[PDB]
């Protein structure tokens, strides 16, 4: 596939250090067409069930469109292509033919923009998937990890090394979502990254990507993001399916933070 040249393919040294969490993440299609990217989280029960965070905006909020989705594991570069060199902005040589089909919607909620799907097929082996950790606590951070499919192609990694902030969806005051800014040169999100995790310092999921302004040309805080809060997600809609709580700490265990857990 094809995304910016200032991506980072996650093979790059900038993945050294967070070779798991890059395990978690998929590019999916929904009804045939390359749709958005969603990753897989952990939950209290440890049990590896196959609970895979995405954007409502991506539409597989439903039933019949959940039913719908193919996902892509492993679709990555081969090889380090230099960032913001004519090489990155070509067409990827990722492999599109580690996957998995149909799931079943647990939740969905528009005001933080996440979708939290089951896939249907418990993890395959040959797929050495990981399960993140999230951390729901009501703070800021001073940097973030983006692992994102743009453009449904080859997935990337984007490094922040500014502390987050909190904000509404567009900008405005607001705390439903986490303000994320991008280095000056370095990797962003692009249509398709929506639904991709946004990590701690410490590889935890704090949200998904809704949107933002960015693009590899934004300069300024032009080049920046916003990410559906995990603790906004928390409580959500006010019942099951519309939140995240029943799903990810079935055993009451009270935790605001878990790690993740390996295949
Ligand atoms: C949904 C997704 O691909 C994009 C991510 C864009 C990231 C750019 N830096 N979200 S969106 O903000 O393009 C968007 C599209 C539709 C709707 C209704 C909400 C937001």
């Amino acid at each position: 596939g094809v995304s910016g040249s200032c991506n980072i393919d996650v093979v790059c040294p900038e993945g050294d250090g967070r070779r798991d969490i890059i395990r978690a993440v998929g590019a999916y299609s929904k009804s045939g067409t390359l749709a958005c990217t969603g990753s897989l989280v952990n939950n209290t029960a440890n049990d590896r069930k196959m609970y895979f965070l995405t954007a409502h905006h991506c539409g597989m909020g439903t039933a019949s469109t959940a039913a719908s989705i193919v996902v892509y594991w492993n679709y990555q570069n081969s090889t380090c292509r230099a960032p913001n060199t004519p090489a990155s902005g070509a067409n990827g040589d990722g492999s599109m033919s580690q996957t998995q089909s149909g799931s079943t919607v647990k939740a969905t909620y528009a005001t933080s923009d996440f979708t939290l799907l089951e896939l249907n097929n418990a993890a395959n082996p040959a797929f050495n998937l990981f399960w993140a950790g999230w951390d729901r606590r009501d703070q800021n951070y001073p940097g973030a990890i983006a692992i994102h499919h743009p453009n449904v192609a080859e997935k990337r990694i984007s490094n922040s090394t500014s502390p987050t902030s909190f904000v509404a969806w567009g900008g405005g005051a607001g705390t439903t979502h986490l303000n994320v800014q991008w280095q000056p040169s370095g990797g962003v999100t692009e249509p398709g990254s929506s639904g991709s995790p946004i990590y701690s310092p410490e590889k935890r999921v704090l949200g998904q990507l809704h949107g933002g302004p960015s693009s590899c040309s934004a300069t300024g805080t032009n080049r920046s993001d916003q990410y559906g809060r995990v603790f906004t997600s928390w409580t959500g809609g006010g019942a099951a399916a519309s939140r995240l709580s029943d799903w990810l700490d079935p055993a009451s265990t009270g935790a605001q933070f878990i790690d993740g857990l390996d295949s």
